[PDB]
C-alpha cells in the first residue's frame, strides 16, 4: 500500500533517503497486534482512530485526555492518516495528569498494570508498550520497565529532550528496553535529543503532525514523538511475523538505515528506524 502526501516521518521510515513524501507499507498494517500508550490518556472518540482505541485504566479522577500529549502519541502509533500501524489496537493507560506530569509511583503502577492486563486481551500478533515520558534516574523506574519487557511486551521509551547523555534519565537508561532518540526531516539529530551509549535507535521527532484533543490535529516536537514511530514499527513487524517482542528492538537496529544521520556524537549509534518495504 502507499499513502501519498504523508507526514514526513512516515515517509522517512519507508525510505532509504530523506526528502520523500510517500509512505510505503504492507496492507496488514499491524492488524492483530496491540499497543498500550502509557501517557495522559487517549481521546478514543477521535474519528482518526476508527473505533480501534480504548481507555483501559486511569490513575486520576477521569480517563479523559485533558492535555493532548497522549492523543498525539497514540495517533503516531496507529491513527488512519498519521499512524505507522494503521490497523493496530490501541489501549490507553493514564499515568500522567492533564498538565503532563506524574509521580514515579503511579508510572510504575501503570507498567505493572500492563504486564498483567495483556493476559486479558486478544493480541495474537503480540504486544507493545509506548512510554513517551521520563525524569531523573531512578533504579525503581528502570526495574519496572525491565519487568514489563521481561513479561513479553516490547517496551519503547523516549530518550529525553535534554541534549545530554540519557544515562542520567529514567526509564531511558534501562538497557533491556528500546530507547529512542529523535531526528529531523534533514536527517540531523534533533537539537534537543538526548544521546549516549544506551540509545538503541533513532526515529522522526521534529515537527511531527498527529491527532490532538477536540477532534483536531497539531504538529509538535520531541523524543516523545519519535518513540511511537518505533512502537508502531514494532507492532507492524510483529504482525508480519518478522520478529517477536523479545527481539524486536534488536531486529529494528539490525535492519535500520545506517550512517544516514548527522550531528551524532562518537559513541552513539547512527541508526534510523526503517521498515524495509519492498512491493
Ligand atoms: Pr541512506
Ligand atoms: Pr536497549
Amino acid at each position: 500500500a502507499a499513502q501519498t502526501n504523508a507526514p514526513w516521518g512516515l515517509a522517512r521510515i519507508s525510505s532509504t533517503s530523506p526528502g520523500t513524501s510517500t509512505y510505503y507499507y504492507d496492507e496488514s498494517a499491524g492488524q492483530g497486534s496491540c499497543v498500550y500508550v502509557i501517557d495522559t490518556g487517549i481521546e478514543a472518540s477521535h474519528p482518526e482512530f476508527e473505533g480501534r482505541a480504548q481507555m483501559v485504566k486511569t490513575y486520576y479522577y477521569s480517563s479523559r485526555d485533558g492535555n493532548g500529549h497522549g492523543t498525539h502519541c497514540a495517533g503516531t502509533v496507529g491513527s488512519r492518516t498519521y499512524g505507522v500501524a494503521k490497523k493496530t489496537q490501541l489501549f490507553g493507560v493514564k499515568v500522567l495528569d492533564d498538565n503532563g506530569s506524574g509521580q514515579y509511583s503511579t508510572i510504575i503502577a501503570g507498567m505493572d498494570f500492563v504486564a498483567s492486563d495483556k493476559n486479558n486481551r486478544n493480541c495474537p500478533k503480540g504486544v507493545v508498550a509506548s512510554l513517551s515520558l521520563g525524569g531523573g534516574y531512578s533504579s525503581s523506574v528502570n526495574s519496572a520497565a525491565a519487568r514489563l519487557q521481561s513479561s513479553g511486551v516490547m517496551v519503547a521509551v523516549a530518550a529525553g529532550n535534554n541534549n545530554a547523555d540519557a544515562r542520567n534519565y529514567s526509564p531511558a537508561s534501562e538497557p533491556s528496553v528500546c530507547t529512542v532518540g529523535a531526528s529531523d526531516r534533514y536527517d540531523r539529530r534533533s537539537s534537543f535529543s538526548n544521546y549516549g551509549s544506551v540509545l538503541d535507535i533513532f526515529g522522526p521527532g521534529t515537527d511531527i503532525l498527529s491527532t490532538w484533543i477536540g477532534g483536531s490535529t497539531r504538529s509538535i516536537s520531541g523524543t516523545s514523538m519519535a518513540t511511537p514511530h518505533v512502537a508502531g514499527l514494532a507492532a507492524y513487524l510483529m504482525t508480519l511475523g518478522k520478529t517477536t517482542a523479545a527481539s524486536a528492538c534488536r531486529y529494528i537496529a539490525d535492519t535500520a538505515n545506517k550512517g544516514d544521520l548527522s550531528n551524532i556524537p562518537f559513541g552513539t549509534v547512527n541508526l534510523l528506524a526503517y521498515n524495509n518495504y519492498q512491493a
